[PDB]
């Protein structure tokens, strides 16, 4: 049925507004992460921003047109160091998957919008993993484990693919000469 | 010392030529992988192409100028199905890390170009992992394990970040509605 006049219609636009701002914030944090010498984290922020773009698109497509007024609170700033940005981002993700989306989903189910409710619940799953990544990286930074680990392991240069074996990433990639900032733990998800 | 007239100078340009063609081939294969419904593989081809761009840049920067003639054989085509493209790509990587770069490195050391020799040896390491990825993905396709596994595991939608738990990726992402093609095994390399 139509969304016109329902609380769900307002909630969808509210979610769209938040998703849109998150995309921008994450891209800015990605830029800051690059400046702070954290390439993997920078690319993660960029990827997360792209995924928020997709959450927003799905939501946007449910709308039926017209200008709708919404009342909502958003983070007024700010861009800080990468650790701080990761913490702030995780906090935003947390509110989304623990409070906002579950609430929007429940209201959607109550008003009879089952498909939309399932979408809100599904997006919440994505946001929870987004938070996990942000918290994990913040922890790595705080503990000084981004480029150094207890036992020897494999590190991959994101710039050229060079693989280094050791307790920590090298100061300079021996293949492409790019700085340590480009290294990440070698991952194999296949 | 100067590279002018050395065999290493020729080898560097030869490597640059091959690296350059590999970049194009991989980008084309990436496009084909997208058409075949393999998003993770498509992005891997694109990333690999970007890394070949960097191998080429490091090599290019060693050169001292002028037009140099080279004699070398290259793959004349072709673009086929993704499995075939992965196999062909792996074969190219194999020649590079088992024959070409080790030979270029040895000649470089013999002519007194230690830094360049180390770069050739280092690039070879990158190419070996490139091959591993290509062979692994080709095997997944051949065995029908790209989107389905024996035991239940976690699958991530590359488009929106949704996480699905089960033996296989869903036909449609419940969050962004994109097809199964966008799913990959959830990876955590940090
Ligand atoms: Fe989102
Ligand atoms: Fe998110
Ligand atoms: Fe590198
Ligand atoms: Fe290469
Ligand atoms: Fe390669
Ligand atoms: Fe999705």
């Amino acid at each position: 049925k139509s969304l016109k006049g329902s609380r769900t219609e307002k909630n969808i636009l509210t979610a769209f507004a938040g998703e849109s701002q998150a995309r921008n914030r994450y891209n800015y944090f990605g830029g800051q992460a690059k400046k702070d010498g954290f390439v993997q984290i920078s690319d993660i922020f960029a990827e997360t921003a792209d995924q928020e773009r997709e959450h927003a698109k799905r939501l946007f497509k449910f709308l039926e047109g017209g200008d709708l007024e919404i009342v909502a609170a958003f983070p007024a700033g700010i861009i800080a160091d990468t650790h701080a940005n990761l913490i702030a981002s995780a906090a935003g993700e947390h509110h989304e998957y623990t409070e906002m989306y579950p609430s929007f989903a429940r209201i959607a189910r109550e008003e009879g919008y089952e498909e939309i409710a399932r979408v809100f619940a599904s997006i919440a799953v994505a946001e929870e993993f987004h938070e996990k990544r942000f918290l994990d990286f913040a922890r790595n930074i705080k503990e000084g484990r981004v480029f150094l680990r207890e036992q020897a392991t494999k590190w991959r240069c994101r710039n050229c693919g060079y693989v280094h074996e050791g307790t920590g990433a090298p100061e300079l990639c021996p293949a492409c000469a790019h700085p340590k900032a480009h290294f990440e733990l070698l991952g194999i998800n296949w």
